[PDB]
């Protein structure tokens, strides 16, 4: 099973668009489920998205209109629990019950969030956790020279290989981390 995850776009808003070295590589009949964090803007990208993929799952982040869209999820994609969320949630520890229901988005094998739009991709304790930045750059917060980058993760059995493409200059540049659940 092969699984898209991206986000961060803000299509039209910020970003006209993906870049063509990134959206090359993306064509209908490969991937199996695109997880997305977010921030996509308009309908456009979504509809976009459904062309690639049947199962298509998608988190409502800041100033996402579409209510349709759960804040979080937890998906089942072969033997792993994926765990979804946009990230600019502004929830305190301190309020239990909230922290409670937390729970079960922390209790996953493979936990992915957007907002930053800065990659990371690592294992720990036998979890792996995700941002896949932003697909388009997009500024954030502080900084403007956003390195776009996506995340492709082909996943086989208690094995998940992840993919991390880059924009860097000319080239699209490639990372491949292993990561297999004992
Ligand atoms: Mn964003
Ligand atoms: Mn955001």
């Amino acid at each position: 099973m092969l699984v898209l995850v991206l986000g961060d776009l803000h299509i039209p808003h910020r970003c006209n668009s993906l870049p063509a070295k990134f959206k090359k590589l993306l064509v209908p009949g490969k991937i199996q489920h695109i997880l997305c964090t977010g921030n996509l803007c308009t309908k456009e990208s979504y509809d976009y998205l459904k062309t690639l993929a049947g199962d298509v799952h998608i988190v409502r982040g800041d100033f996402d209109e579409n209510l349709n869209y759960p804040e979080q999820k937890v998906v089942t994609v072969g033997q792993f629990k994926i765990g979804l969320i946009h990230g600019h949630q502004v929830i305190p520890w301190g309020d239990m019950a909230s922290l409670a229901l937390l729970q079960r988005q922390f209790d996953v094998d493979i936990l992915i969030s957007g907002h930053t739009h800065k990659f990371e991709a690592f294992e720990h304790e036998n979890k792996f956790y995700i941002n896949p930045g932003s697909a388009t750059g997009a500024y954030n917060a502080l900084e403007t020279n956003i390195i776009p980058s996506f995340v492709l993760m082909d996943i086989q059995a208690s094995t998940v290989v992840t993919y991390v493409y880059q924009l860097i200059g000319d080239d699209v540049k490639v990372e491949r981390i292993e990561y297999k659940k004992s």
